[PDB]
């Protein structure tokens, strides 16, 4: 099981500010299954507009997280979203929270990736959804 | 009906840097939206989306297609959450330069739940679409 | 031609490069290039928190930026790209987030350094600004 | 007539990242102003102009000369309106470690048009100059 | 015990120097331990620095001076020393900001990582 | 020397790269730099909302760099230590920033710095500096 930092995620996806959003792998079964984490703080660029009076973490940006891991699993040993599918959001996400990565693979057929993912915080379901991808 | 940002400003809690409706083209109030987003390279995720190469994220589509949802809501009548994404495909790269067309049409409600179907569509060709589950709090 | 030629092009970035797109090209005669306005854009936020209106000066820059590719074209990091004067600029219309403002540059003449251009950025067919436009360039 | 950045956020609407005044040194009520305009490289724009090179864009110095000249007129006296912009001339590039002075003397009043003579100095030579042309609206 | 809400109730700082997000408990008027998450996505990291992302350490006595208001105004920056840095903090840890009440404003604060300390110092107010 | 040589000496960037100007330099043993302090500074609009105020941990952070440049000038930068950091004076929108740097001891890996941090002449902020360069 491979462990590695932000230094090395750097190496690995083109993704960055504001937008690169997986801070640290914490197990990694090679072209199998991830495990990242995603800390979530106040002082992010989207807090101030989503909600000004109450801080919410956006949605779609857990399943962009997710995605990432995705995308970590597939690189390890440009991305794009190709498709997004049975996603459950069951807890609002706030600062403070860490948000666990669990991504799983389950297909390629032809150039798209299908993955299983879960995001929790807490022990708890915060997101899941399957996820299928492409690189270019 | 249809309306501007202003309109549009005194409908939406989102701002900066995540307030993703520029225009209302037509509602047909509580049944159908179509909406405006610009995409330009003077947006802030495009520095990070990918350096070399912009790139508008799939996500902030979905997004912006989800806060088009949010006006038909709110338009002739508090938070707006996701509670679902079902059958979402990209087709398209979308980019700096393109209108992003953001249509939105109401499905059913049910125990706090609104669903629509959205189509986001640039040059009259389908970049994504989605079906679409939110919630209102607070 | 598309944002990526554009980045081939001018040294501009966020938050300052805004031009999005080459409509039209009369290589080093002129240009019709597009600069899309969303509420999304960085300046928004101060410009005003109550109403957002595009700052004029910013009208000004991508227009500029219009004649720097016109001026680059058909023709990356260390030339760079000054305003040396603006004359007879007139803003005749509040431009804002929806608007497609279409640049319109033509080149007049060259002299000891100088390029002056025409420009009149144009939103739905109606003019939102003009001006007289002299650049230079350097290293 | 001495005020600062406070009595400024008080007088006029601009904000971050575009309110481009610091300091008002003089103000001769009505007839001219000397206000302050710090150039630092830690502001927003200088990151893309430009990379590697850090140049304040003339425009910028423009929209300090007319914030200036907004306060000239809202002082010892609601958005503010940019109408023409003549004889423009730039006499130097303004860099980080720059103080900018802004220096704008009333010149005209025709139906809703103020108009203003200005010119913004760095280290007592001339970096920019103008003829400004502006009006208040709602 | 309490949330980042609660935390916006009780100080005046925004973004992008609001850096607490969460107190995880507070013994009034005497001590406080308070979380604040670092993450790749804080404005700061782009530039500190491009080639390798560093929190500076000017921000961790920063997150622990507002560690230090929240004991001060519940239940309701003068001077810092003896400030040491033992080790770099990096996206991904989860920075605990304990700060003890020493005198009267006078605070003792020590920032731990992984129960490491990150760095620690005196503060006055 | 100017901001351009500025950013070839120090690694630091936007947002947090913050001296504009070196005013004088005596090489390996003091420097004068400069740091302009704006209302459009990224950090105002949330300290304070209401009201801008600098930072005091960013005077220190300027302070800092400018020793950094003291370091590297005539020859990855990690604080140490702050020690006898007293803070004088509230700095605001349109202060130059004037960044007085002496330079006094280095042994094992740690250069210490007396450093000041003026504004109209009058102190601002004064503090005691530890620092490391790695990599």
């Amino acid at each position: 099981k491979i462990n590695f930092d932000i230094h090395k995620i750097l190496t690995l996806l083109p993704h960055r500010y504001p937008i690169l959003l997986v801070d640290r792998v914490l197990e990694l079964e090679p072209h199998k299954s991830i495990k990242a984490l995603k800390n979530v703080t106040v002082n992010e660029p989207f807090f101030t507009g989503h909600f000004p009076k109450r801080p919410v973490m956006p949605g779609v940006l857990i399943i962009e997280a997710l995605a990432q891991a995705a995308a970590l699993l597939t690189f390890a040993e440009l991305y794009y979203f190709v498709g997004i599918d049975n996603a459950r959001f069951k807890r609002v996400v706030e600062p403070g929270d860490q948000l666990i990565l669990n991504v799983t693979f389950e297909r390629y057929i032809r150039g798209i990736w299908k993955f299983k993912a879960v995001a929790e915080v807490d022990g708890k379901v915060a997101a899941e959804a399957e996820l299928m991808c492409t690189v270019k």
